[PDB]
DNA sequence: ATCTGTACATGTACAGAT
DNA sequence: ATCTGTACATGTACAGAT
DNA sequence: ATCTGTACATGTACAGAT
DNA sequence: ATCTGTACATGTACAGAT
């Protein structure tokens, strides 16, 4: 049933040997682009982010996400209101973009992409037009099948996380105090999104893909030695009902993944043994991730995982309406079998 | 009851401050010291290993091991006559070491301690001499009468950073414990070769730093011993064997061809064949201890006991031990084990 | 003026002491 | 139970060198 | 600084065994 | 139906060469 559900999602080994090889092609020579040319973005790197690459896409190879992220020779960061995740950045090449303001830097950004999309005619690649607020760059391409390419700009800093993410990160009881500091001694990211022309917010896609890859207490969860788990299989199936349900109702439009994402940490928090996510148990794994997912929408609650003071469902961002109204179609789903499933 | 031995064995921390204090001063300046002149072991950094890193040193903190180890690129190895852990290494500064393509392990330990007797010989703070050579030792070792007698080895180490040599291929076996992203982890870290001998251009494999993660990083659950997290008596149950094996050692000299290297190895094992933390439950440390002694003891009955890194190489082999000494500590241990262990309370 | 090997500065797991 | 010294990892400053 | 080579993680795909 | 074993595939860390 709920296998047969996961059976459906799973991609296939052609399907992401062609589409890998396209997007590599692609990112490659913008990659370049940002090097072989003295820009303001000589010293970028590449890092690879997101579901494709935690191996939590489902359906289909057709988005991939991937940060230029520069590093920056510090800081100074000033907290936005207490928002906890942005930020205005303060202090040399960057001296065109100032207050070191996202907007301006990425135009210019956005404007060698766009030229050098223009200088590609071995593969079928256009640039969406501009989402305000986002920070990513998209790329639509187009062997035949559709594949979109979210190219995000993101800053490195190497000092110590901001205050706001002191009390984040709760690995503790899950995957230790050891894996916490380490985590806490990697750099940490700010990438272009706004509010407001000048802000930038906090990312962790780099420490959410280590915990995606190393997310057990114990250290041979889904090894070849090992038992298997099945986080991945619940976070694969609680993404396609919120998918499917976001693809018919467009009052879901507020909602995304990150949402779910978030959620199944938190879960992954409180239930941190891997026998309470035994694969012979998936059917009551995937009702108690909706359960909690439930919880945090009756009390319109969902803390980011590495920022506690952000709260994803603030009224603020997403109206009462919005939550009783995924509410009540989650609910409906789950008592009658999920007919959304079959579509 | 065994926690009480434990309470014997448990270091003070004015002894560890006073000690480490001390140590400390020395160690530094022998590694300032490598970073002078036209010194050959410029370059050279610095590694702690052993069991007060490790945090499994018994009864007072009175012998440090530290590693200087050296990179040097080149490397060409060429295994010494298939035993596993032996080899040979084929304005270079290492020049003066060649005999010819092959760098001659005595000559390089000799230079190195040359320059140590120099710079204990200008240290004045401290009451510190450098020990008698012994052989079958890559280390130069320093007793310090801090008033307590203290000894620090002082190991000389190449490093290299290529994958690791063939003979360990199917070696450290912690899949089924650590898990197989820790083991390629590991196994990208370098490796390192002591002059130790066998003849005098003969250097031996060290794993030093690998055993330190593992003794620091030892459980299967990523909270083993943490915090947030269950105790176990992994280490417990080490020091246990090691006190057993140092009062034995101290009265019978039918037991000087055994080391503690030897109950560090039986235990690497049994850490292997009993993955689960709860297999290592402070509660069941008597029979957690226990079985640790029928292990060794079947290691030296039959004596066989691999190498956790090299498995082709037998620590128990015939010609490394007698019959006769692994058939006396068979007994020792036998009869320790039936009768309360009289020895834990000399 | 800039560069850099060295050593300070920061943070925290570990485990002994209270 | 909390307090606390040592070890160790990584970031950063700077006297002396260029 | 840039790039290739190497090893093995995480996947998919499928047949023979259970 | 599920487990095991082997082949097949891409992603990623980093040593060594240039
Ligand atoms: N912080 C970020 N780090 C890296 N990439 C980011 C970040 N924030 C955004 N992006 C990328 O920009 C696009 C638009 O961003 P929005 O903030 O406007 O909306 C996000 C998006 O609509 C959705 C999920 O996107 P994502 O592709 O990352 O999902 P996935 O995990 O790879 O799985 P699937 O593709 O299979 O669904 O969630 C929104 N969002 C809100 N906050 C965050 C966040 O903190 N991190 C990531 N996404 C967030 C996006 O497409 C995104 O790629
Ligand atoms: N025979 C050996 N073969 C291989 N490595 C060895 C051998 N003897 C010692 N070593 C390595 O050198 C380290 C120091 O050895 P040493 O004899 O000081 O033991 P230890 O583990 O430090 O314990 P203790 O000092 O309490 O006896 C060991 O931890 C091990 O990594
Ligand atoms: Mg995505
Ligand atoms: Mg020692
Ligand atoms: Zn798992
Ligand atoms: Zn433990």
């Amino acid at each position: 049933k709920l296998k047969k559900v996961l059976d459906k999602l799973r991609l296939k080994r052609k399907d992401i040997s062609e589409a890998a090889e396209t997007v590599n092609k692609v990112v490659e020579r913008l990659l370049r682009r940002m090097q072989k040319r003295e820009s303001e973005f000589k010293g970028v790197e590449q890092l690879n982010t997101g579901s494709y690459y935690e191996h939590v896409k489902i359906s289909a190879p057709n988005e991939f996400d991937v940060m230029f992220k520069l590093e920056v020779p510090r800081i100074e960061l000033q907290e936005y209101y207490e928002t906890g995740a942005f930020y205005l950045v303060k202090f040399n090449p960057l001296s065109h973009f100032l207050v070191l303001s996202a907007t301006k830097m990425l135009s210019k950004f956005r404007k060698i992409i766009k030229e050098e999309v223009k200088e590609i005619k071995d593969i079928d690649v256009s640039v969406e037009k501009e989402k305000p607020g986002s920070p990513a760059v998209t790329l639509l391409i187009r062997n035949p099948e559709e594949i979109s390419v979210d190219i995000i700009l993101a800053l490195e800093s190497k000092g110590s996380w901001p205050i706001s993410t002191k009390e984040g990160l709760p690995i503790q009881g899950w995957l230790g105090t050891k894996v916490r500091t380490n985590l806490r001694r990697e750099p940490f990211y700010l990438v272009p999104k706004n509010a407001q022309g000048e802000t930038w917010r906090l990312s962790f896609s780099h420490t959410e893909k280590y915990i995606l890859n190393n997310h057990g207490i114990e250290k041979t969860c889904c090894e070849s030695s090992g038992a298997k788990c099945c986080r991945k299989e619940c976070l694969k199936l609680m993404k396609y009902l919120l998918e499917q349900l976001k693809k018919e109702f467009q009052e879901l439009d507020a909602f995304c993944s990150y949402h779910v994402k978030t959620a199944i940490f938190h879960m992954w928090t409180q239930d941190p043994q891997d026998s309470q996510w035994d694969p012979r148990n998936l059917s009551s794994c995937f009702d108690k991730l909706l359960a909690f997912f439930l919880e945090c929408l009756r009390t319109e609650k969902l803390d980011h995982y590495f920022i506690p003071k952000f709260n994803l469902f603030s009224q603020e961002l997403i109206d009462r309406k919005s939550k009783e109204f995924l509410s009540k179609k989650i609910e409906y789903e789950r008592n009658n079998g999920f007919p959304i499933f079959d579509k």
